[PDB]
């Protein structure tokens, strides 16, 4: 298939674990969806975001804690995460799996 258009977004309200939660997010230029702009990689197992479960890999996050991740360096978005607090929020969109695929193993070998 193909699939397009844009859909829902939802939030995501965790605590900063004894670990700082557990999203390995990554800059979209990084990944082969060499576009800008946050995104899921992985999930830590021991970790909140993971115990959460909607927390896909691959998604993409909008804010953190209430801040805008538009035009945020990468280093700016890690930090906020960073320098988080006990309760941490985070705007991400429903992606599709192709956007993951890209996010780990994109189409075309190599």
């Amino acid at each position: 298939g193909s699939s397009g258009s844009s859909g829902y977004v939802f939030t995501v309200e965790l605590e900063r674990g004894p670990s700082g939660l557990g999203m390995g997010l990554i800059d979209g230029m990084h990944t082969h969806l060499g576009a800008p702009g946050l995104y899921i990689q992985t999930l830590l197992p021991g970790s909140p975001a993971a115990a959460d479960g909607r927390l896909s890999l691959g998604d993409r996050i909008l804010e953190v804690n209430g801040s805008s991740l538009l035009g945020l360096g990468y280093l700016r978005a890690v930090d906020l995460i960073r320098h988080g607090g006990k309760k941490m929020r985070f705007l991400v969109a429903k992606s599709d799996v192709e956007t993951a695929k890209k996010i780990h193993s994109g189409p075309s070998s190599g």
